[PDB]
């Protein structure tokens, strides 16, 4: 059984039914070959200068990605095009209401290029979120999915340039006896596909087996708006902040945030009132 | 059974597993009289000026709080009592790194001062958390508390004044048939005594009974660092974060933060860098 292939035109309602039961599915066409130009020339020269993951330098080394790996995070401050047209997607948004409309308001947790050199290899099996959120392995087994991660293809996947490895029915998986490759498929994809599978989903980064090619993807992990992001835009100027619209702005954590409780009290408020509204806080502002 | 009394100063390594044990403890001088009077002193007009908890101005109005509450949270930027003496306390740093260990880094998710008027009636029976985190309802039975609750009196707690009433043994409870005020105990404390509860102790205020008496307390929610708190410190001026010491600056969020995954990724990092290094943020540097 293949990964479910979905258009994002055309079965937009289709797509987290599929993966809430197959936890994975194909988005065709999440985003535009021009967005894809777009981001992709903005962020080039951030993926040329990031060190190593667990660089000397850094405070908070990552020390599980390969050293053939290049991540570049908090994209909003780089890239127009991700701050723009990636964080007010009509269909990344469709998704995320859907799966998360039981707990609440949701967030961009992070959202990172990450780029693969040549020879990369293939990652171990396993579920995201387990370096950031233990708080997430001590969930009931049957807990609604608290975020889901898109994996938008920036240069093509291919069974030989190391396209991801999905498990089918992993993220329902209590006993994981049965995590081998053999059980995997590949998402193959052109340029503006995402994989969406949820945190529950075992997957790996594929093995780059050409030895020339070069993977880069835009990994959105999308969750509740009650789990803190793995990255910070606390730094990211006031005046780029204004020029986002209120729903970027939230995604990015400039704004407060409502649980689904009937008579929820809210998150990240001030004496009753939004950060928004305390801050005077302008939106879609031009720089 | 009374709900066990605990030196702050002798018995600081018996009150986290007090608590886990019976869910409440009172710590005894958790906060000086000279600190409560500072604090009482510098929220004073606050409450004064605070509207009613749903009043219409409000965007995040409080439905579930009484006519005859006022709550004022981001203590912050109004009491220095707060954000060096209450924020740097020995004995709140020592119950947090014992209670989350498990978790790793927290946080405060609300200090707010809450002041009940004559005659306010007893809430019902509950569990703190179900109006802003639903995620908290999902948690396996068994797992470590996520959150725990400093009630700090500002005034005296007494039978007669609206003490808190708790049911030990509560934050245990799979089965709530037997909730009742029939087995509940009142917290009789003196100003800078402190009720501590977990997330999961089925606890409520008192009924005022005198007809004459304002209660006051300090509620200081500490949670993991991967819960959202209730409240935001964004619009807190950078001058005052810049005099709170690196450990105020973490609990207000203005720091990156770790979980106690052994090879932890963090979180509200930059490319991999603390907020604290990327913005060069100053601490203890005087107003
Ligand atoms: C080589 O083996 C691996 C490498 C990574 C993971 C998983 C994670 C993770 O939990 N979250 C994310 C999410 C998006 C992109 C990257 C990461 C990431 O950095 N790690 C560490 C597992 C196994
Ligand atoms: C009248 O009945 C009530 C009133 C409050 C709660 C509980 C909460 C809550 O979950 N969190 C906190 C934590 C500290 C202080 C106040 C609150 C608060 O505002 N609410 C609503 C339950 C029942
Ligand atoms: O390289 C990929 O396609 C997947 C990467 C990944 O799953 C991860 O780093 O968590
Ligand atoms: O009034 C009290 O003592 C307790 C208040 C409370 O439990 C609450 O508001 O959640
Ligand atoms: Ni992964
Ligand atoms: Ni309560």
């Amino acid at each position: 059984s293949q990964i479910p292939r979905l258009s994002a035109i055309n079965d937009l309602h289709k797509i987290w039914p599929t993966v809430e039961e197959h936890g994975a599915a194909i988005i065709e066409s999440f985003l535009s070959l021009d967005i894809v130009r777009r981001l992709n020339e903005e962020v080039d020269p951030f993926v040329k200068i990031e060190p190593i993951p667990a660089a000397k330098t850094k405070d908070h080394p990552n020390h599980i990605l390969s050293t053939t790996t290049r991540l570049v995070n908090v994209l909003a401050p780089i890239s127009k095009a991700y701050r723009e047209d990636v964080l007010n997607s009509k269909v990344l948004h469709r998704i995320c209401s859907d799966a998360f409309h039981v707990y609440g308001d949701y967030w961009v947790l992070m959202g990172a290029v990450m780029e693969l050199a040549p020879s990369n290899p293939a990652q171990p099996l396993h579920r995201d979120m387990r370096f950031s959120h233990p708080i997430v392995e001590y969930l009931k087994p049957d807990a609604p999915a608290t975020s889901i991660n898109f994996l938008v293809a920036l240069s093509p996947f291919t069974a030989e340039n190391g396209a991801t490895h999905v498990i089918l029915g992993s993220h329902k998986w209590q006993n994981l006896s049965n995590v081998s490759m053999d059980a995997t498929v590949r998402a193959l994809m052109n340029p503006g596909d995402a994989l969406l599978i949820t945190d529950s989903t075992i997957h790996c980064g594929g093995a780059e087996t050409t030895g020339t090619e070069t993977r880069r993807l835009l990994t959105i992990t999308m969750g509740i708006s009650q789990l803190t992001p793995l990255e910070s835009n606390l730094a990211v100027p006031r005046p780029v902040i204004e020029s986002l619209t209120p729903l970027a702005q939230r995604l990015l954590g400039w704004a407060s945030q409502r649980s689904a409780a009937p008579r929820d009290i809210g998150l990240l408020t001030i004496r009753g009132n939004s950060i928004e509204k305390t801050m005077n806080l302008k939106a879609e502002q031009p720089l």
